[PDB]
């Protein structure tokens, strides 16, 4: 119980730390541009994110995001 | 300020992966988020690759915002 509630507020986190503009969605171009900053190169990031935005979208939601960590719930 | 803010915002996404607290993402732990993620384990090793750029299989702070830092 504790562990799993630790694990999606540690998603939230990160989800919330990504999220520069504050939309609540991780649009493409700031993903992107924090990926840049890590030295992460568009291809590898464009992959990260095509397979994160599961309904090809523009934006990946919370939902989205934790996807595995819900389903597995 | 603009750049105080994206030093915090880096240690925070850093803090939230460091799961165990070892002050590094260890691969373990890096590979294991990007799994719960779904993202493929072979992106997944790329960007840890990316990220270890001393080969240790941890990364540091200095190495995971390097880019960043050396940019102020
Ligand atoms: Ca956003
Ligand atoms: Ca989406
Ligand atoms: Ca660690
Ligand atoms: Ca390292």
């Amino acid at each position: 119980a504790d562990g799993d509630g630790e694990e999606l507020a540690r998603l939230r986190s990160v989800f919330a730390a990504c999220d520069a503009n504050r939309s609540g969605r991780l649009e493409r171009e700031e993903f992107r541009a924090l990926c840049t900053e890590l030295r992460v190169r568009p291809a590898d990031a464009e992959a990260v994110f095509q397979r994160l935005d599961a309904d090809r979208d523009g934006a990946i939601t919370f939902q989205e995001f934790a996807r595995g960590f819900l389903g597995s719930l």
